[PDB]
RNA sequence: AAAA
C-alpha cells in the first residue's frame, strides 16, 4: 500500500518500476511481495527510492542473467552480471518514455 | 575519481567511498574492491550513484550479511546470513565515525 | 529517496 510494482517485458529483460506513495520504513523489506520474472532473462530495478530499497530488490534478482539499475541520467547499468553482459555496461532504455 | 575508507570493528567492516568528480558506469570494470575479513558483515556508505551501491552490496555478498547506511536510520540490512534479518537496522552514525577525516 |  507504501508500494507498486510495475513488470514490463522486454526481449533481453524484465523491467521492474516501484512506485512508493508515502516515505518507506526498512520493516518494509520483511514484508514486500517482489514479482516472480522470467529467470532466463536479466533484470532492470527502476523507481525513485531510497539506496536500501534498490540493493534489497537487485540481491532479489541475483539468482537471473543479470542485474541492472536505472539511472534516469544513463540507462540502466549492469551492477551484477551472472551469465551475460559485464558490470559497467549501459543498457539503452528510456523507462519514462515506457511509463509516460 | 572513486576512494575508500576501510573502518574495522567487531560487529562488520564499514567501507566508506568518496568520489571527487562525476563517475561513469565504465569504473564499475577498473574498480579495485577492498578485501575484508569475510566472517565479519559489510556496512557501505557513500555519496553516489545508486548502481555503484548496488555494484558494491554485491561484492561484498559472501559475508555473513550487507548494510547500507542511510544517514537518516543507520546501515539497513539488504542481505542477511547471519541473526540479523532484511529490514533491521544497525545503530551507526557514519558522520561521526568520519569526523577528523579518514585517509582513503 | 534513482549522486545516501
Amino acid at each position: 500500500a507504501s508500494m507498486k510494482f510495475a513488470v514490463i517485458d522486454r526481449k533481453n529483460f524484465t523491467l521492474i518500476h516501484f512506485e512508493i506513495e508515502k516515505p518507506i520504513k526498512p520493516e518494509i523489506l520483511k514484508e514486500i511481495e517482489i514479482p516472480s520474472v522470467d529467470t532466463r532473462k536479466g533484470v532492470v530495478i527502476s523507481g525513485r527510492g531510497p539506496i536500501w530499497l534498490h540493493c534489497f530488490l537487485a540481491h532479489k534478482y541475483a539468482h537471473t542473467p543479470f542485474v541492472a539499475v536505472y539511472d534516469p541520467r544513463l540507462g540502466a547499468v549492469v551492477v551484477q552480471s551472472h551469465s551475460e553482459l559485464r558490470e559497467g555496461d549501459v543498457i539503452d532504455v528510456v523507462v519514462e518514455e515506457i511509463l509516460k
